[PDB]
Protein backbone atom coordinates (compact mmCIF):
# COMPACT_ATOMS: atom_id res chain seq x y z
CA UNK A 1 0.00 0.00 0.00
CA UNK A 2 1.28 3.35 -1.01
CA UNK A 3 1.86 4.81 2.98
CA UNK A 4 3.55 1.87 3.86
CA UNK A 5 6.07 2.09 0.59
CA UNK A 6 5.88 5.55 1.64
CA UNK A 7 7.29 4.89 5.60
CA UNK A 8 9.29 2.11 3.79
CA UNK A 9 11.18 4.39 1.38
CA UNK A 10 11.48 7.14 4.92
CA UNK A 11 14.57 4.31 6.40
CA UNK A 12 15.50 3.38 2.60
CA UNK A 13 15.66 6.23 0.28
CA UNK A 14 14.92 9.35 2.32
CA UNK A 15 15.71 12.45 2.46
CA UNK A 16 14.51 14.95 4.65
CA UNK A 17 15.71 14.55 8.07
CA UNK A 18 19.56 13.16 7.23
CA UNK A 19 20.16 17.21 6.98
CA UNK A 20 24.03 17.69 7.66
Amino acid sequence: GLFGAIAGFIENGWEGMIDG
